[PDB]
């Protein structure tokens, strides 16, 4: 019952139009997931890829996570448990950082940071949505 997610964000600015892209290959089935916004970070849209992802499952699997965010690796492998355990305080960006931590809830996640070609595969969607971007990053104030 495993389950692969790709995931990769996109931003022309800081902040600036950004987008997501993820690839959820289960069986050698995949769908994918990607969307843009007018104004964003690249953090927020990496975090965004998983989020969307991970909330698309409908039930407990084996899940293992690749992407190539540096920001991701070091809130999940360095900062996320110290966080939590302040009571998340807020910190930059908790908006996504609380949604991924319960996504990741009721999940068995393997991380894996970065060889596959879905990881290519997200980094073109996550651009692609960024230069044509038709939601708004409600969450970044
Ligand atoms: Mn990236
Ligand atoms: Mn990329």
């Amino acid at each position: 019952k495993q389950v692969e997610i790709f995931t990769d964000g996109s931003a022309l600015g800081n902040p600036g139009p950004g987008g997501y892209g993820a690839i959820l290959r289960y069986r050698g089935r995949e769908k994918t997931f990607s969307a843009g916004y007018t104004r964003t970070t690249n953090n927020r849209m990496e975090l965004m890829a998983a989020i969307v992802a991970l909330e698309a499952l409908k039930e407990h699997a084996e899940v293992i996570l690749s992407t190539d965010s540096q920001y991701v690796r070091q809130g999940i492998t360095q900062w996320i448990h110290n966080w939590k355990a302040r009571g998340w305080k807020p910190v930059k960006n908790v908006d996504l950082w609380q949604r991924l931590d319960a996504a990741l809830g009721q999940h068995q996640i393997k991380w894996e940071w970065v060889g596959h070609p879905e990881n290519e595969r997200a980094d073109e969607l996550a651009r692609a949505a960024a230069m044509n971007p038709t939601l708004e990053d409600t969450g970044y104030q």
